[PDB]
């Protein structure tokens, strides 16, 4: 009774474990009466609308959202120890309510709902259910504000759909932030008004060849409002000074050589570079960078930084020192690789780092250090939380150069002390980003991001106290079956005792 269980699924089993779960007295049960109650407002229909959307398929029941009379369902916005994402969640035969102080929250909550609901509720046609809630009460509040996931639409492109898909994917474990890597060596996804070329041509392939793609301002703002629909700030990424060649091959002008490189296809990195002796470089830069933070609501703009092997270390220093103060020009928080830290982060600056367990000393003491002088710290070891990173010698998809990383080692670390050196109070959060050299349609994509994805966003949202492999083995087993109806492929690893 894999897919309908005869008794509701317990109370703590849950991807992110919750901060606190106390269960008792009888579980609450859907039924086709049930009612979606919300308060007055636009933000709280919106997450009930969402609930309903959820609900309608697997249960077949109406599900209508007011604001009126007592539901069974009730999404309530009102003041309590929950910040702007947490929650409260009373299960019970008198109903399930999910109280937040905001509507991130009271969408948090659904989250955990749809976990503690059957797998059935996974389908897409009636079931028979039981639509069983486990009885008690879960408060939840996140350790960390930076959980994200990132998505390279560079390598292989993937469109508004596609994106929609794994937004959906990530918003099932409390992600809260969307790290879109819209530029690189073999692609150019966004439409820049001011350099047309950079998408028209820029855009025009991919790895392996044959047709590209890009989003023109309407598709990049329908992916912003999707996004931010599932309380997911979009992060984007023009990364620079290197993986530049789909703009340096769109503009002969941008090259030191003033000749345009033929548009690259193949799989390697470090080979591109903006030339930081020219002045068209960064009229360039200033033109990109105001063009997307006027489609940019979010707070952030990532400018990369990482691998620009091309680029001498004193030219790198110096092209960074002249593109941080133009994303503070248009109002933005500047984001970029840990490479960052080697060179003057500005104020207020976050720097992601991707380096591993085997990372030097030296480096791993200027990213340290950086947290130190007040730079916020993204944690994205590349061989730890890196999806397209092989989970075996034998995986069938991804890449190898970080090791192998199978689900364990993914989960099985602590943020807060992961950095030799590096304050506890500097990290933000972490992320979990998916490079797709290897990866070039939706299934391939779920296939390396789960079942590690979930992990990643415990370790942002969860409390260290609530940290145990052995445990968390037992819940992301849990998950088999769910995914299973939803028709997410995912890695079965011999290191899971799978439900
Ligand atoms: C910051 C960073 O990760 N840069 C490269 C990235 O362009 C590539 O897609 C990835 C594949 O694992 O390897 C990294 O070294
Ligand atoms: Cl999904
Ligand atoms: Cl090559
Ligand atoms: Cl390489």
């Amino acid at each position: 009774d894999r897919k309908a269980p005869v008794r509701p699924t317990p109370l703590d089993r849950v991807i992110p474990a919750p901060a606190s779960v106390d269960p008792g007295g009888a579980p609450y049960r859907i039924t086709r009466g049930t009612h979606i109650r919300v308060d007055d407002s636009r933000e709280a229909r919106r997450v009930g609308d969402y609930l309903a959307d959820l609900l309608r398929p697997a249960t077949g029941y109406r599900l209508p959202v007011t604001a009126h009379g007592h539901g069974g369902i009730r999404l309530r916005l009102a003041g309590g120890p929950y910040g702007d994402e947490g929650y409260r969640l009373d299960s019970g035969p008198a109903g399930v309510t999910i109280t937040a102080r905001k509507a991130a929250g009271l969408f948090h909550g659904v989250q955990t709902l749809r976990q503690l609901l059957p797998p059935a509720v996974e389908k897409d046609s009636a079931q028979p259910g039981p639509w069983l809630v486990a009885g008690g009460t879960i408060e939840d509040t996140p350790r960390y504000a930076w959980r994200s996931a990132m998505l390279d639409v560079s390598r292989h492109f993937f469109g508004v759909d596609e994106v929609k898909r794994y937004i959906d994917r990530v918003a099932r474990y409390k992600y809260n932030k969307l790290h879109l890597h819209l530029s690189d060596d073999q692609g150019w996804r966004i439409a820049i008004d001011s350099w047309p070329r950079l998408a028209t041509y820029g855009g025009s392939t991919e790895v392996g060849g044959g047709p590209g793609g890009y989003y023109t301002k309407a598709e990049y703002k329908e992916i912003v409002r999707y996004a931010a629909s599932r309380h997911l700030e979009v992060v984007p990424e023009i990364d620079m000074p290197g993986h530049t060649n789909a703009a340096l091959a769109s503009y002969a002008e941008l090259n030191c050589d003033g000749v345009a490189p033929p548009l690259y296809t193949g799989t390697k990195v470090g080979f591109s570079s903006l030339c930081v002796d020219k002045d068209v470089t960064y009229d360039f830069v200033d033109d990109v960078i105001g063009e997307l933070a006027a489609l940019t609501p979010g707070r952030y703009l990532h400018i990369g930084g990482d691998e620009a092997h091309s680029t001498p270390k004193a030219d790198f220093v110096a092209f960074m020192k002249r593109v941080q103060p133009i994303v503070a020009k248009y109002g933005k928080t500047v984001v970029g690789w840990h490479q960052l830290a080697g060179a003057e982060p500005v104020e207020g600056a976050l720097v992601q780092y991707w380096g591993l367990d085997r990372t030097g000393d030296a480096e791993k003491a200027e990213v340290a250090e950086a947290a130190r002088n007040g730079t916020g710290l993204i944690l994205s070891p590349a061989d730890r939380t890196y999806l397209d990173m092989k989970y075996t010698k034998d995986t069938p998809l991804g890449l190898s150069w970080a090791g192998y990383v199978e689900v364990q080692r993914s989960y099985d670390w602590d943020p807060a002390g992961y950095l030799p050196g590096a304050p506890a109070d500097a990290v933000r959060g972490v992320e979990a980003p998916l490079w797709t050299e290897t990866l070039s349609d939706p299934d391939q994509l779920d296939y390396m991001a789960f079942p590690r994805l979930p992990g990643v966003a415990e370790l942002g949202w969860s409390p260290a106290s609530t940290h145990d492999w052995d445990t968390y083995k037992v819940r992301l087993a849990a998950q088999a079956p769910y995914w299973e109806a939803a028709g997410i492929d995912f890695y079965r690893s011999p290191q899971v005792p799978w439900t």
